[PDB]
């Protein structure tokens, strides 16, 4: 459920099509 | 469900077309 | 469903043409 992230970059619950970044 | 990010950059739930950034 | 998100910044639910940023 929740997850609460404030994170600052790249992030995904997790799923199809796996992210990238650079 | 419910996520509650609150974060400061890219994020992807999941899915097709893997996000990218800078 | 429901995400609640309040970032500051780039996201997605995810799908097609992945987002940028800088």
């Amino acid at each position: 459920p929740l997850v609460n992230i404030y994170n600052c970059s790249g992030v995904q619950v997790g799923d199809n099509n796996y992210l990238t970044m650079q």
